[PDB]
């Protein structure tokens, strides 16, 4: 073999591979190879050819210069049961034979930590798969076609890149980056864009809530109704600021229905408690029930309106998926459904007051998780 099957990762190490202190790493599909058929997707495991004739010679030269040659490739078809692992393995081996140089190959079979642009595969190389030889990121390079290049970026290249995953993988790690044309053909740098949402720019600056004249807490019984996307940070915020103050946390996540949120709310008010309703509550009718509960109990009802944008929330959801196994994944469809349903909270509903909660960065207490949190996690 030379193949290893690990946790959501395949690693192949060709005979002849040596650990080195610098790496020249490459995406596979559309970077080293493309379809022989000229179709966008291969019509079978045999439907491949070396992308540019220049490739094998450049690779030999890189090996001669002391770079360990590495491939990082997303193949989530494997984890999804669409592409048998052994089939992909056979294709890899056929490609490597044609290329004619020793390679180590890492294959992210699933979503999550190992899937470019997240750095999981780089980290595995650095920590586990290089025989302890430290790798200099600055002396290394990553080459891939998923580079966020814009439409009509060169003569004969009308379509924009489908993805920016390769560029973002390099950005997350700190690797110098090039496209296959820039790298193998010495084309000038093409125009590109990164995703509009940049997790590096999320700031811990500014107020915890608005308006600053208001008070986050009430000394007396009340109902607080949270509003926000899944992934807006509702439960976390509540845990940090409200539960620590003695509020009863009514969490839809753990209660399994909104009906149980209602009954739990009524129960807590009956106990003379302060209560916060943790649910998405995008629509007027959902919120209306808790306002009514407040009324029945003769207590005020406030709204905490969590301002996280849909892309901030999706980023948080992907992060949660990578760090919190207990929790179930949130699809784009659930997110678009929230967006479809969303009606801004107003005082016309009967809230005593509405506080806006900006998405303020609160850094993760484990530095490895904080590092992860700062990574682009979507191509
Ligand atoms: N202010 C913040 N800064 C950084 N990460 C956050 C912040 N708030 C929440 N998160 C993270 O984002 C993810 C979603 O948070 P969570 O409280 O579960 O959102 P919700 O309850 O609205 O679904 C979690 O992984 C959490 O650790
Ligand atoms: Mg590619
Ligand atoms: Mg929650």
């Amino acid at each position: 073999l030379g193949w290893e099957s690990l946790k959501k990762l395949l690693v192949f190490t060709a005979s002849g591979v040596k650990p080195q202190g610098k790496v020249a790493a490459f995406d596979l599909d559309g970077t080293l190879i493309t379809t022989r058929s000229g179709k966008v997707f291969p019509t079978s495991p045999s439907d491949w050819r070396i992308l540019y004739p220049e490739i094998p010679k450049k690779l030999q030269e890189l090996a001669a210069e002391g770079y360990k040659l590495v491939i990082f490739t997303n193949q989530m078809g494997i984890g999804r049961g669409k592409l048998p692992a052994e089939v992909f393995k056979g294709k890899v081996e056929a490609v490597l034979e044609k290329l004619g140089v020793p390679f180590q190959v890492l294959v992210a079979t699933h979503a999550g930590l190992n899937r470019k642009p997240v750095s999981g595969m780089w980290d595995h190389l650095q920590e586990q798969a290089n025989e302890g030889i430290p790798i200099s990121v600055e002396d290394s390079v990553f080459v891939g076609d998923a580079a966020g290049r814009l439409a009509n970026w060169a003569p004969g290249r009308k379509k924009k890149d489908f993805s920016c995953a390769d560029r973002l993988f390099a950005l997350n790690v700190g690797l110098p980056f090039a496209t296959p044309e820039e790298f193998f053909l010495k084309w000038p740098a093409a125009r590109f864009e990164l995703p509009a949402f940049d997790p590096r720019t999320i700031s811990s600056a500014g107020p915890l809530y608005l308006p600053e004249s208001s008070s986050l807490l009430s000394p007396n019984p009340e109902v607080v109704v949270a509003v926000g996307f899944p992934g807006a940070g509702k439960s976390t915020f509540i845990q940090e600021h409200l539960v620590s103050a003695g509020y009863v946390h009514v969490n839809r996540d753990t209660l399994g229905s909104w009906q149980r949120c209602v009954s739990s709310c009524q129960a807590a008010l009956r106990q003379g408690k302060r209560v916060v309703i943790d649910n998405t509550n995008p629509d007027v009718p959902s919120r209306a029930r808790y306002i009514q509960c407040a009324k029945d109990a003769g207590v005020p009802c406030r709204c905490f309106n969590f301002c996280a944008t849909i892309e901030q929330a999706r980023h948080n959801n992907r992060f949660r998926e990578m760090t919190d196994p207990s929790h179930a994944p949130v699809s784009d469809m659930v997110m678009f459904s929230y967006r479809k349903q969303f009606e801004p909270p107003t005082l016309a509903e009967g809230f005593l007051e509405i506080l806006e909660i900006p998405f303020r960065l609160q850094e993760h207490l484990d530095p490895a998780l904080q590092r992860l949190y700062r990574q682009f996690s979507e191509g």
